[PDB]
């Protein structure tokens, strides 16, 4: 029999055994396991995306991007399992290195030292520099998508929302709405919902940094439209300069309609925090996408000066172009392309 975990079958045997629940999502489960061939612990991410076109499109991106990345702060695909024939393929199992925990879990039991906070943030942006260098948006950075080891090694995971945006095309109007986990959404996801850029990742990192500072989501929006309130609750009302830059009239007017809100100094929310950390937190959580700090300048910031070394922060040698964005296709065609992507992992080939 294939091992079961909480009544979800995990058809990965006989190579991978002793499964333990580690996490789940809308359309998949993750287990700790033992690689009987390499005599190592692993993590296996069961993905069951074939019923919907969105899940298929995201699954194909997550595999294609992760397969072409190699970076110390980005989880690798060791192995992919699926059925030997497409009709029989109903799930896809993505075997990765087992990390010990994630930031979400770590933050429930630990107040992190300034040194840890600093070093984790350093690693997040080291990764994010590779990701952005490659013309990828991650689009779901949050504590639970950051893995950790007792050595304090960090890895970005869950490229389930990630995507290529070739900088040689204007993606305004073509990007998916409603991306990221709600508390980590940049304001322009709400106001320029198809017109955002990779700066939405730098916003997510601000929220993660805040969360590392206070063990608490800074912007805990109770629902989609409450999220924009919690943001302005701290940042104050946008400047007149910041409103004019919102091209969407519908969204500009809604903001103009809202009551005036005052800025909460970072000092007041993080009274025991490093001032340098609050400075970077300020540049990462800037309302204007265009004035918000970029990944390179973030690393260069004084807070991360013990770790910054552009000689030891790799970038992608072949950044991804429009060709890797041709996924606006029926679920049956995307399943075929997922079959083709995962074939190099099969007895055969
Ligand atoms: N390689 C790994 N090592 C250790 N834990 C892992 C690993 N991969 C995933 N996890 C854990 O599994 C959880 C869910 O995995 P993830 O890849 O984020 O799933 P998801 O199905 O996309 N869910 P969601 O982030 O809500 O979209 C993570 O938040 C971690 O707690
Ligand atoms: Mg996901």
């Amino acid at each position: 029999g294939p091992e079961m975990v909480r009544g979800q079958v995990f058809d990965v045997g006989p190579r991978y055994t002793n499964l333990s629940y580690i996490g789940e999502g809308a359309y998949g489960m993750v287990c700790s396991a033992y690689d009987n061939v390499n005599k190592v612990r692993v993590a296996i991410k069961k993905i069951s995306p074939f019923e919907h076109q969105t899940y298929c499109q995201r699954t194909l991106r997550e595999i294609k991007i992760l397969l072409r990345f190699r970076h110390e702060n980005i989880i690798g695909i060791n192995d992919i399992i699926r059925a030997p024939t497409i009709e029989q393929m109903k799930d896809v199992y993505i075997v990765q290195d087992l990390m010990e925990t994630d930031l979400y879990k770590l933050l429930k039991t630990q107040h992190l030292s300034n040194d840890h906070i600093c070093y984790f943030l350093y690693q997040i942006l080291r990764g994010l520099k590779y990701i952005h260098s490659a013309n990828v948006l991650h689009r779901d950075l949050k504590p639970s998508n950051l893995l950790l080891n007792t050595t304090c090694d960090l890895k970005i995971c869950d490229f389930g929302l990630a995507r290529v945006a070739d900088p040689d095309h204007d993606h305004t109007g073509f990007l998916t709405e409603y991306v990221a986990t709600r508390w980590y959404r940049a304001p322009e996801i709400m106001l320029n919902s198809k017109g955002y850029t990779k700066s939405i990742d730098i916003w997510s990192v601000g929220c993660i940094l805040a969360e590392m500072l206070s063990n608490r989501p800074i912007f805990p929006g109770k629902h989609y439209l409450d999220q924009l309130n919690h943001i302005l609750g701290i940042l104050g009302s946008p400047s007149q300069e910041d409103l004019n830059c919102i091209i969407n009239l519908k969204a500009r007017n809604y903001l103009l309609s809202l009551p005036h809100k005052n800025k909460v100094p970072w000092n007041r929310l993080f009274p025991n925090a490093d001032s340098k950390a609050l400075d970077l937190l300020d540049k990462m959580l800037t309302f204007n996408p265009h004035k918000r700090i970029e990944v390179e300048q973030a690393l260069a910031h004084p807070y991360l000066e013990q770790y910054y070394d552009p000689s030891d922060e790799p970038i992608a040698e072949a950044p991804f172009k429009f060709d890797m964005e041709l996924d606006d296709l029926p679920k049956e065609k995307l399943k075929e392309l997922i079959f083709e992507e995962t074939a190099r992992f099969q007895p055969g080939y």
